């Protein structure tokens, strides 16, 4: 039975896709069976794994509207234990479908959850990459999930942003997903010596210190460092472990996976 | 006054749309041009960048769009006399539902921002719109209202696939709802010239798009916003960078950007 993990932040460019891709790969290297769901219309996760937009046939949007079952759209990747549900531009049509269903039921929030029900016994982990909004796509991600990883870029808008995302999660924990947990807060693109980084982290630590990911071996906080090689990796269509497994970016995501595998 | 309405748009997240909208607006304001900044994103980062608390704001752009308030009822004065703000709130996430209601009955909704701006176009020299990271109803409304669009581009790998897709949306709107819409220009942001990935991405962008890039007409140079510690720090003080550090490289770059706009 899958643990379904959403990677969510409504702030743009905070490392959601990079985290979802590289965590899924770092778990798959252990020969745990992993499904990555690209839940964003811009489809950066799909492209990160080497799949160009013009080569995608049927995608997650076709599953949500019922043209395809989810087993029909699953792609195998270069890693034998990592599978991908690709996305495409057509997933921007989901918003229309969501509000239409809310005139035919109350159930639009559960459309991804219902789509995943035939694969939950086939994978150890299902990782969902969310778009930068609190709209219907992210609401579907969080309603399908057992847990949520929040990548945090520590710059100024993270302060107001983290508080809002947590309020969204609390409201879902009342209504549509009572079992939903914060898996953890993960600092991404992290540059420890910056004063802005220090100020933002200190503020988040006051309220949130128990939510930050820690190394299961050393007890240290797990943070993903700003890394030239991490930014280069989707241009090769590979997660960073498949080529440079000794870079600091690769080592950090591997620490994250080890922390997830403990439970 | 006849406003030039400029949208700042990219569906990629975190590429500097808000930083560009706020700092271009301030850089135009110091030339005694009357500027209206519209925060068109539900996350409301432009509102926070100018020193306002989102939770303290009663009525915003969402209420204007659905017709509950006139735009002149929600306009706030900022610290700079020539720069006014229409704030945003999380309630702007409700607009999508309103849009798809309007598309269902009369097939409208693209023009809701344009219609809302009609009473202020004679009152401002420039109206700058900060868009959210999506190609949805809010970005469709900002591009349908605009004379021109500035596309901030972070030059990392997803810029290549993403730029073409935004251009497609722009072309489709140029055929239907907004024929006058032009690209004002592509603006490289968070730019670190020495990186191999930066060089590779820019070479490919110049290959397809060279004529679209912002230029300093005095030197012929490409205008790029450098990665700057101070640019990231400035919204934490509720100031644009020219009020925070006017001599910093990011300040100098946004003033060059404003010169390019002002020269025509
Ligand atoms: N640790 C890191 N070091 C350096 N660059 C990074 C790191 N993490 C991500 N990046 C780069 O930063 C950019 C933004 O990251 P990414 O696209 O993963 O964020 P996102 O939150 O998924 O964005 P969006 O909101 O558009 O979905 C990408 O170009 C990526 O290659
Ligand atoms: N040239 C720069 N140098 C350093 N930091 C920058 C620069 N431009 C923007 N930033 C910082 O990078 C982050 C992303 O910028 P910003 O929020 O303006 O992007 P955006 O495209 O509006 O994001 P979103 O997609 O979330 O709306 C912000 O924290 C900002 O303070
Ligand atoms: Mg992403
Ligand atoms: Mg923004």
């Amino acid at each position: 039975m899958s643990e379904i993990i959403a990677v969510a932040n409504q702030k743009g460019g905070v490392g959601k896709t990079t985290t979802a891709v590289n965590l899924a790969a770092s778990l798959a290297v252990h020969e745990k069976k992993i499904l990555l769901i690209d839940f964003a219309p811009q489809a950066n996760a799909t492209s990160s794994l080497g799949f160009r937009r013009d080569k995608i046939d049927y995608d997650i949007y076709h599953v949500l509207i019922g043209r395809k079952q989810i087993s029909q759209v699953i792609l195998k990747t270069q890693m034998p234990f990592l599978d991908l549900v690709p996305s495409n531009l057509g997933l921007a049509g989901f918003e229309k479908t969501f509000y239409d269903s809310q005139d035919e039921n109350k159930r639009g929030e559960l459309m991804l959850k219902n789509a995943l029900e035939s694969v939950v016994g086939l994978y150890d982990y299902i990782i969902i990459d969310s778009p930068p909004a609190l709209g219907p796509l992210t609401i579907n991600s969080l309603s399908a999930a057992h847990s949520v990883i929040i990548p945090i870029q520590c710059e100024f808008f993270a302060l107001e942003g983290t508080k809002l995302l947590l309020n969204t999660i609390r409201m879902l924990q009342k209504s549509t997903n009572p079992k939903l947990k914060i898996r953890g807060f993960l600092p991404t693109m992290h540059v420890p010596q910056l004063n802005l980084t220090k100020g933002v982290l200190a503020e988040l630590f006051k309220y949130f210190d128990s939510e930050f990911f820690r190394d299961s071996a050393t007890g240290e906080y797990i943070m993903i460092p700003k890394s030239v090689k991490l930014a280069e990796s989707p241009s090769f269509g590979k997660p960073i472990l498949l080529y440079d497994i000794k870079s600091n970016g690769s080592i950090a995501y591997q620490k994250l996976a080890q922390s997830i595998l403990q439970g």
